[PDB]
């Protein structure tokens, strides 16, 4: 199991434009287009994503492209984050993978704004880890999801994606 395959897991694979779990438009592999309600605009910003007129539809390939610039910026943003790193530079690579993985859903900003669990995370310990991270909107709003990453976070293996 590699980070590809874990997210590709988590957030599935569509080729027209769909509203995520909050209702934004997305395409492809979790790739977010706008938060903007309007349809328009988010016709717009795919084109300018892909770099063609797309009328809202893209190829695999295409999709693939788009996932893998976001989880390059992912890992990119999280060495870049003076909370985030030193968290990373911490774990073992399956945990490393949770932590991109919640990066990836929830943007740099938002990770990083889980002070309590970060810190835990880099002391390591999981069991408390686990629990924090558990009273969040975050697993109250994605808890399948929110699970697998915590399992993950707990054991330091992939059972929860096998
Ligand atoms: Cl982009
Ligand atoms: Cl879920």
């Amino acid at each position: 199991m590699n980070i590809f395959e874990m997210l590709r897991i988590d957030e599935g694979l569509r080729l027209k434009i769909y509203k995520d779990t909050e209702g934004y438009y997305t395409i492809g592999i979790g790739h977010l287009l706008t938060k903007s309600p309007s349809l328009n605009a988010a016709k717009s910003e795919l084109d300018k994503a892909i770099g063609r007129n797309t009328n809202g539809v893209i190829t695999k390939d295409e999709a693939e492209k788009l996932f893998n610039q976001d989880v390059d910026a992912a890992v990119r943003g999280i060495l870049r984050n003076a909370k985030l790193k030193p968290v990373y530079d911490s774990l073992d690579t399956v945990r490393r993978a949770a932590l991109i993985n919640m990066v990836f859903q929830m943007g740099e900003t938002g990770v990083a704004g889980f002070t309590n669990s970060l810190r835990m995370l880099q002391q390591k310990r999981w069991d408390e880890a686990a629990v924090n991270l558990a009273k969040s909107r975050w697993y109250n709003q994605t808890p399948n999801r929110a699970k697998r990453v915590i399992t993950t976070f707990r054991t330091g293996t992939w059972d929860a994606y096998k």
